[PDB]
C-alpha cells in the first residue's frame, strides 16, 4: 500500500531551485548527510541517558557509507533515532518551511548553496546528486517505513517489509548518471576528511565487491 503527497510548495520550490540552479560544488551533498546523521545519533544517545531501554533497538551508534556501482546508489546509513511516519509526512517538512524562507532570501542576498545546513534543510541537497532518494527508517516508537521521491512535487510513504534496521534511517542516493565520482573510495574518501572530520561517530566507508 503505497500513499502519495504532495510536497508543500515551498519545499517543492527549493528542490526545483537544487536541481535547476547551475552550482558546481556539489559534494556538499554529502557532509549535510552525515552531519543530519550525527544529529540523529546524539537525539538517541541523549534520550538513553533518561532511559537506556531506548538502546535495546541497537547498542551501536554509527555511521556507514556504502556505495554500489551495479545499483549505482550510494548509501548513507545511521543508527540514530530514526524517524516516525509523522516526521516522513508532515514534522520534517513544517520545520523546513521557515528555514527554507530564509535560506531562499539569503541566497537573493548573496549566499551559495554550500550554506544550506545553515538553515536546517540540508537533507534536500540530496538532489545535487541524486535524481531519487530514498529513504528506509525505524523509529522506537513506530513501524519501518520507506519515503521515496524523484522530486517533481510528490513524494511517497509505504511500510517497508525489506530487511528490518532495528533503529535509524538508511539514505539510498540514487545518483545521476553524471555523478558516478561519488561511487569511487578515493573521492569519498577525499570528501569525509574535507568536511567530516570531526564527527564524533565511526564513519565507515565500505569498498565495492
Ligand atoms: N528533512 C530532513 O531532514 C530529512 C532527513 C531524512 C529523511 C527525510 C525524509 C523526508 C523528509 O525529510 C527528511
Amino acid at each position: 500500500e503505497v500513499e502519495t503527497f504532495a510536497f508543500q510548495a515551498e519545499i517543492a520550490q527549493l528542490m526545483s531551485l537544487i536541481i535547476n540552479t547551475f552550482y558546481s560544488n556539489k559534494e556538499i551533498f554529502l557532509r549535510e548527510l552525515i552531519s543530519n546523521s550525527s544529529d540523529a545519533l546524539d537525539k538517541i544517545r541523549y534520550e538513553s541517558l533518561t532511559d537506556p531501554s531506548k538502546l535495546d533497538s541497537g547498542k551501536e551508534l554509527h555511521i556507514n557509507l556504502i556505495p554500489n556501482k551495479q545499483d549505482r546508489t550510494l548509501t548513507i546509513v545511521d543508527t540514530g533515532i530514526g524517524m516516525t511516519k509523522a516526521d516522513l509526512i508532515n514534522n520534517l517538512g513544517t520545520i523546513a518551511k521557515s528555514g527554507t524562507k530564509a535560506f531562499m532570501e539569503a541566497l537573493q542576498a548573496g549566499a551559495d548553496i554550500s550554506m544550506i545546513g545553515q538553515f536546517g534543510v540540508g537533507f534536500y541537497s540530496a538532489y545535487l546528486v541524486a535524481e531519487k532518494v530514498t529513504v528506509i527508517t525505524k523509529h522506537n516508537d513506530d513501524e519501518q517505513y520507506a519515503w521515496e521521491s524523484s522530486a517533481g512535487g510528490s513524494f511517497t510513504v509505504r511500510t517497508d517489509t525489506g530487511e528490518p534496521m532495528g533503529r535509524g534511517t538508511k539514505v539510498i542516493l540514487h545518483l545521476k548518471e553524471d555523478q558516478t565520482e561519488y561511487l569511487e573510495e578515493r573521492r569519498i574518501k577525499e570528501i569525509v576528511k574535507k568536511h567530516s572530520q570531526f564527527i564524533g561517530y565511526p564513519i565507515t566507508l565500505f569498498v565495492e565487491k
